[PDB]
């Protein structure tokens, strides 16, 4: 029941606590842990993945209810060896992702360090999923601006929380991509590219989403909902900005584009977003001298949209084409 390498994870079956040692996964090999349901894994030691070949994700668990307990120990993904200022876009490959967690329970308490590209791919669950207390250290990839697509957190699953996590990266802080009850509060976000929804795909749906008490700072957006203009069959439903503190925001303060990749321009119509609300207490966002702070760009957008808890100051005003959708309050034109 203690794991000390790539070939012992595979014998863990009857084990109600694992613990989980620290050693190498060597170059073309992946680290896979499937718990018993309700076990109790606890790292001991920190894993190094050495420069590989393989895609991602390098590391997967999946299981039932369970408990993993960091105890502050690193997943190190080497992403210096790999990053090229191209990301997933292009040039050297990437494995990506580099962690999978699936299935539900609870993850505390332990950083990635250094992910090839997106850090943490979560879903899909089969109950609740936590992480809490998760550090994404990508910030050595500001270093000649080689690390990119390094997002924290990509979420496509039901009925997840990720709370009081910290993520240095050059990428979305989260990217909540399809799902519903996804709830993002009390997290610090740095360097990357803020807040996400989306970007949302033909056939993807999010809805009943909270972002709540975070931090965003040093990122070139605060919070976005993005859809490729593309996208059919596909909306976002539901969310709510609460208590969030932004600032040193260098694009836009807040993005909602139903034209994405493009930020604004003929918005797509296929991707409706509904009842997107900043309300409880207030979202402030400051954004930098060339920045914008607030543009919607709805093709197909409805609901009473409360904004009356967002200022965003700084920059100069964007622009509201909101379709069917009516934003009150708020303060940011
Ligand atoms: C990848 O680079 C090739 C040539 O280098 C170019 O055709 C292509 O558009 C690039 N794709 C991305 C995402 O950059
Ligand atoms: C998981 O989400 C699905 C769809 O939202 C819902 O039917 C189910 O009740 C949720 N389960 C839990 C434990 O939250
Ligand atoms: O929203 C998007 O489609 C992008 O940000 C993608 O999300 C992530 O998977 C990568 O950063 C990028 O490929
Ligand atoms: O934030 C975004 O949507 C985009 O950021 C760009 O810098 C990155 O090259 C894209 O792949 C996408 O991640
Ligand atoms: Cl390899």
């Amino acid at each position: 029941c203690t794991v000390k390498s790539v070939d012992d994870a595979k014998d863990i079956a009857g084990c109600s606590a694992v613990t989980l040692n620290g050693f190498t996964v060597p170059a073309g090999n992946t680290l896979v842990l499937n718990p018993d349901k309700g076990a109790t894994v606890t790292m001991a030691g920190d894993i190094t993945f050495a420069k590989t070949t393989l895609d991602g994700p390098l590391f997967t668990i999946d299981g039932t209810g369970i408990n993993f307990v960091g105890a502050d120990h690193i997943f190190d993904g080497n992403g210096a060896l790999y990053w090229d200022g191209k990301g997933t876009n292009n040039g050297t490959h990437k494995p990506h992702p580099f962690l999978k967690i699936k299935g539900s329970g609870t993850y505390k308490k332990f950083e990635v360090l250094n992910s090839p590209a997106q850090a943490i791919s979560v879903g899909p669950t089969d109950a609740h999923l936590t992480l809490d207390g998760i550090t994404v250290d990508d910030f050595a990839g500001d270093t000649k601006n080689l690390g990119h697509n390094t997002d924290g957190f990509d979420v496509s699953a039901n009925n997840v929380t990720i709370q009081n996590c910290i993520v240095k990266n050059q990428d979305d802080c989260i990217a909540i991509n399809d799902g519903n009850n996804i709830r993002f509060e009390n997290n610090q976000c740095s360097g990357g590219h803020g807040i996400s929804i989306g970007s949302i795909a033909t056939g993807k749906h999010v809805s009943n989403v909270v972002i709540k008490g975070n931090t965003v700072t040093r990122s070139m957006y605060g919070v976005r909902i993005k859809a490729q203009r593309t996208a059919t069959s596909a909306s976002v439903s539901g969310v709510t900005y609460d208590a969030n503190t932004i600032s040193g925001i260098a694009k836009y303060g807040v993005l909602i584009s139903q034209s994405y990749p493009d930020d604004v321009g003929n918005p797509g119509t296929g991707a409706p977003f509904s009842d997107v609300n900043f309300t409880g207490g207030a979202t402030t966002i400051k954004v930098n001298n060339a920045a914008t702070r607030v543009t919607v760009e709805c093709g197909n957008c409805s609901g009473n949209w409360n904004w009356s808890q967002l200022t965003v100051t700084g920059g100069k005003a964007g622009t509201i084409k909101s379709d069917k959708a009516k934003i009150t309050g708020g303060q940011y034109l």
